[PDB]
């Protein structure tokens, strides 16, 4: 997959479990231990829009799993898709 | 200032001298660097929706200056900001 260097899901099961321990500033922690794990490729633009796409969602309402799942369908990465995510 | 902890201006410079040299994923690279240095705060989601706003101007054109300039005055890094910049 084009986005497979983005290591997403790890991300998502961070968040989840970081928000689940109700710690500060999960987004920033769980993208830097993602980091220093799997290198500077999981920072792409590519991975910063889908990323954005799915929290925006995830802040904006509620229900992390279809903001997950629709994400993961209609979101490659792509600079336009912020227009629509 | 309110984004004083995602260190932009030096994302910035690291950005515009990583394009300079020609270099592969500058913007993962610079990322990346600043994390190293600065930690997880420049990784916050305020941070990426600064960052987002003037890297898709810079990519989406051209003149990284008025980008710059734009983004540094109009994005506080409010989710809502992706509407406009
Ligand atoms: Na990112
Ligand atoms: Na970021
Ligand atoms: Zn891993
Ligand atoms: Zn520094």
């Amino acid at each position: 997959d084009n986005l497979t260097h983005c290591r997403l899901f790890e991300f998502r099961l961070c968040l989840l479990e970081c928000m689940s321990l109700t710690l500060d500033h999960c987004y920033a922690r769980c993208t830097t231990v993602i980091t220093q794990i799997h290198g500077s490729d999981t920072n792409r633009f590519d991975c910063t829009i889908f990323k954005t796409c799915y929290y925006r969602c995830y802040v904006l309402g509620k229900t992390e799993d279809h903001c997950w799942k629709g994400t993961a369908t209609s979101v490659t990465g792509d600079v336009g898709d912020l227009e629509f995510c």
